[PDB]
């Protein structure tokens, strides 16, 4: 019954997820701890997601504040759980993606794991993505293995679907190796648009999206990106799908209401997920939705209707809160590293084969 | 009787040292292998040593080339020694420093250890300084503990003096715990000056230096830099001692012949060493010189003259070739990581205490 911490901080930059798990015969969630991202740090992370000056100095100092916050949250969670650091075997830390360039064969995650070990007094397993990339893979997604271990079922063809900043799906097909790929944007554009407009961080329950009307021509134009055509191992991020990208599409088209664009963005996510998922697993019987997109009532409804042959529900029904799936997954990967068990799925990432993912920074 | 690889590429940027050692009852050098740094790569690393644009993307691509070259070298050495990589327990990789800012509490060594593990098929231990910096230390020097393991003679006092781009000394005073610090510039300015003048990489045997004559006024002004005044834990780099820095001193005084300036730079190194060393260890009886500075005949004689109470010889006289000392140290630090033994020295670095240095990237 070794206990592990998982630290995830996704591209939505909403905040830091910290989970505690017990890894026995099955993965149990013991506790969760959410740290909202400070305004300043969120914006400084966003400033590192595009090319710019003095990045090495800037990232180091952003890194220091990120780790300091992570260690604060870990300390908080342990005290509130009446357990010491000694009772935790290791922290699994994803870090923070500031650049993802699989075409150029690199992915950049910050989160100085040495400093995280020093501050927490706990062994840290981190930097899980770079060995997969080194093995020719996309480096993303890395949860499918975990999704397999949780929800691997012979009797059903399940698709486990994360909807964070970006969407990604794990295809659990009886008989066949685990498949998976980034579907496209999840909340990233819906958040970015309501931020450029107005100045909010996200659209609660997708209520602003539901107030507007879809523009079918715009939808067509957005779906005409090369990434949606591509199949098999692929990944994406803020490099491709961002506000500039959207504005470039809005330029050639005429002027539309802002809510209609938001509605179009919701549909863009629903349709990209639906069509890419159903292309890969037309036999799908259950879509299990995790990540913060699970809480979007407008989005979830649309997925159910665009995939009528499937039962679309969040992972809550199956015992695991959708908020903490990624955090639990990286806790699990620290386990996998310490037992020398493969981290990646080759037919997900496109790597040469299975690889032990991560590096060990001991306390 | 495990075998380790040591990989070191210092601030001189002359090339990559690859050593193979055995760590039985003591450290034995089995083989060495030097890789001249390609011109293109040397200049791109140098371009990352000052603030600039698009550093994260640039550093990543430079990193891949660095690692590709390191892996090539490792392959070449093993084949030439008729060895499988199965027979090597791990590689200790220093990586390549492109920024050293202890004051801002960060230091940046590139060398994607995950890719290095991928390409060599051997477990990599890397990223040694960061944990010392995390512990409130300078992060440099890191060799003193090795120096103590090799040349820890209690009957006699002695200082082990590495002269690379930068000079650093390990003070081995019988009974008293190990101390050390960066003395200042070793070859870095002498290299930088002749490069600026003639394009050459270094001054062979200090012949150019030896053809010129020391200028008193310039020397005084060079010795005036505050770094030389400071005592105890120190570290420095190209951030302080560089050609721009030198030219601030040149401009102040009238024009000098180029060779006289070179003569003066040789004197600057010897005096900053000799005075910092004996200040901290006045009883010094022996100066074991390692690093490429040991090959500078003019420098070695001048060190002898300034320190006549002690013998000044290279480490070759006591078993170890002066070129491979650092490479051997990092292989040793791999051994020290894997046994969970401290690799830093608080009374050298200023860190809160003894720490395991490095991170394990398994093959
Ligand atoms: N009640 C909600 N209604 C709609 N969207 C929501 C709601 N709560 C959270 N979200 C979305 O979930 C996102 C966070 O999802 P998350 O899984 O943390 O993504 P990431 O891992 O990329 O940070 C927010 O940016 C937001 O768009
Ligand atoms: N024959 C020589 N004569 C004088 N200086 C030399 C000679 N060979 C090497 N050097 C000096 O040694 C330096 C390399 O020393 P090294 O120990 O590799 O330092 P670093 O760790 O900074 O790379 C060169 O830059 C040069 O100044
Ligand atoms: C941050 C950094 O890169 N420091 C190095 C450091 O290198 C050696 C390996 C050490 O860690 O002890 C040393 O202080 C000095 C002289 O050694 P070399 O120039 O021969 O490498 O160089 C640089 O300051
Ligand atoms: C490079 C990167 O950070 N990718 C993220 C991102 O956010 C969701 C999706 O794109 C996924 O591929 C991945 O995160 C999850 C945890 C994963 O690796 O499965």
């Amino acid at each position: 019954m070794p206990r592990y911490l998982g630290l995830m901080s996704g591209t939505s930059l909403d905040g830091m997820d910290i989970v505690l798990i017990e890894q026995g015969d099955r993965t149990t969630l013991l506790a969760s701890h959410y740290l909202p991202m400070p305004a300043g740090l969120r914006e400084d992370i966003l400033a590192l997601c595009v090319p710019g000056p003095d990045e090495i100095a800037r990232a180091a100092e952003v890194e220091q504040r990120w780790v300091a916050l992570a260690a604060q949250g870990v300390r908080e969670l342990l005290l509130q759980q009446q357990m010491s650091p000694d009772e935790v075997r290791a922290i699994g830390s994803h870090g923070q993606t500031i650049r993802h360039e699989p075409a150029r064969h690199f992915t950049v995650q910050i989160g100085n794991p040495a400093l995280l070990a020093e501050l927490t007094g706990i062994d840290v397993v981190a930097d899980f993505r770079r060995r997969d990339v080194a093995a020719g893979g996309q480096g993303a997604p890395l949860v499918p293995a975990f999704h397999q271990a949780l929800f691997g079922d012979d009797d059903t063809s399940r698709a486990v679907l994360n909807i964070g900043g970006f969407s990604n799906v794990s295809l659990l097909s009886p008989g066949k190796p685990v498949r998976g790929f980034d579907c496209g944007p999840g909340n990233v554009l819906m958040d970015a648009w309501i931020h450029h407009q107005r100045g909010e961080h996200f659209d609660r329950d997708g209520a602003w999206a539901a107030s507007g009307q879809v523009n079918h021509a715009l939808l067509a134009s957005l779906l005409a990106d090369e990434f949606f055509a591509a199949r098999g191992p692929k990944s994406t991020g803020r490099e491709r799908f961002n506000l500039p990208w959207l504005q470039e599409h809005l330029a050639r088209h005429p002027a539309l209401p802002a809510a209609d664009i938001q509605a179009t963005l919701l549909e863009l996510s629903a349709r990209s997920i639906s069509e890419s998922l159903l292309d890969a697993q037309p036999d799908c019987e259950e879509v299990l939705v995790c990540g913060g997109g699970a809480f979007n009532t407008a989005l979830m409804k649309r997925l159910a209707m665009l995939m009528p042959e499937a039962r679309v529900a969040s992972t809550d029904e199956y015992g695991i809160p959708p908020a903490w799936m990624e955090g639990m997954a990286f806790a699990w990967l620290a386990h996998r590293f310490l037992e020398r068990l493969p981290g990646n799925c080759p037919d997900v990432t496109g790597a040469l084969g299975p690889r032990t993912l991560g590096a060990l920074y001991p306390a």
